[PDB]
């Protein structure tokens, strides 16, 4: 019926890095295989004079099986032909924490209220994503307003992930 091919997913038109800078609170997440960031996830986006966007994040992470710890992560984005699609090289301040390079797409955002992020780490042979993750961010840690909430639900469905998210709590644990 619907199209779940990654190549069919729309992303933010004319994405503006500058307007996207600042603090974003993760309110919900769709986990990929071997999930890392558990909860209390807060991201800080910045952009430098060269126009390169980067980010840092803090929150509870799954160190080992049933073993969690608060950690600081770092991300650097490399542009692609699409202003909303990036390559994100990431690592923790601790060399032993998870690191790698994932696609990082800004599916949608209004810059001052909500943001929907998406990443397909591995494609299925039919174009759909085999292993994906997605973060719904809010400028306000208390949650998104109803109008933004409804738009996000629509985006989550468009990514074929609407039934697969879990809420992210912010209780100062970290």
């Amino acid at each position: 019926e619907r199209d779940c091919r990654v190549s069919s997913f729309r992303v933010k038109e004319n994405f503006d890095k500058a307007r996207f800078s600042g603090t974003w609170y993760a309110m919900a997440k769709k986990d990929p295989e071997g999930l890392f960031l558990q909860d209390n996830i807060v991201a800080e986006f910045s952009v430098d004079e060269t126009g390169q966007m980067s980010a840092t994040a803090k929150g509870r992470v799954r160190l080992l099986n049933n073993l969690d710890v608060c950690a600081d992560m770092v991300g650097t984005f490399t542009d692609t032909e699409d202003p909303a699609k990036f390559k994100m090289k990431y690592h923790g301040v601790a060399s032993f924490l998870q690191k790698g390079n994932d696609d990082h797409w800004i599916v949608d955002t209004d810059y001052d209220t909500y943001a929907v992020q998406y990443s397909c780490r591995l494609l299925n042979l039919d174009g759909t994503c085999a292993d994906s993750y997605s973060f719904v961010f809010s400028r306000d840690p208390n949650g998104l307003p109803p109008e933004a909430q409804k738009i996000v639900r629509q985006r989550q469905e468009e990514l074929c992930l609407a039934r697969q998210y879990r809420l992210i709590v912010h209780n100062g644990y970290c």
